[PDB]
């Protein structure tokens, strides 16, 4: 119950954060990626902003690829699976689906600063992620 919702909020707020590309709010969703990975999940997330082919470089503000949630299901176990669309238009565009399968935990809150408790108030934490078409 409490959980679950719980879950699926993390779980649906993660994705929006790692899947959506808009330059305008590209800042502030690394840095949710970022307080909400493990270090290796967020270097890995990371690498497609560095170099001289990363997103940013190359799409600027005229590429928006958003994200619509189709359903969440936390396997209780650790690993919680989210099907969802990515729209991508050029600034109605192609749709395509998707399932994100992520490794996560909650780690002690009270490890945090209070600000960082502002960002993630459970102390959930992405341990791995990987997507594949469906
Ligand atoms: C083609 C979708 C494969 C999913 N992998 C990722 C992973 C992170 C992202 C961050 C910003 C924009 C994207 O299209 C992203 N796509």
């Amino acid at each position: 119950s409490y959980d679950t919702v719980m879950d699926k909020y993390w779980l649906s707020q993660y994705v929006i954060a790692r899947e959506t590309y808009d330059w305008y709010t590209l800042q502030k969703d690394y840095e949710t990626v970022g307080m909400l990975s493990s270090p290796s999940e967020g270097q890995s997330y990371a690498s497609q902003f560095q170099g001289d082919k990363a997103l940013d470089k190359q799409y600027g503000s005229n590429v928006r690829t958003s994200v619509t949630i189709v359903s969440i299901v936390p396997n209780g176990k650790g690993i919680g699976t989210v099907r969802f669309a990515k729209t991508t238009k050029r600034t109605d565009g192609e749709t395509t689906h998707w399932i994100a399968t992520i490794g996560y935990q909650y780690v002690n809150p009270s490890l945090m600063s209070e600000s960082a408790r502002l960002t993630n108030p459970l102390g959930f934490n992405v341990t791995s992620y990987r997507v594949d078409p469906e």
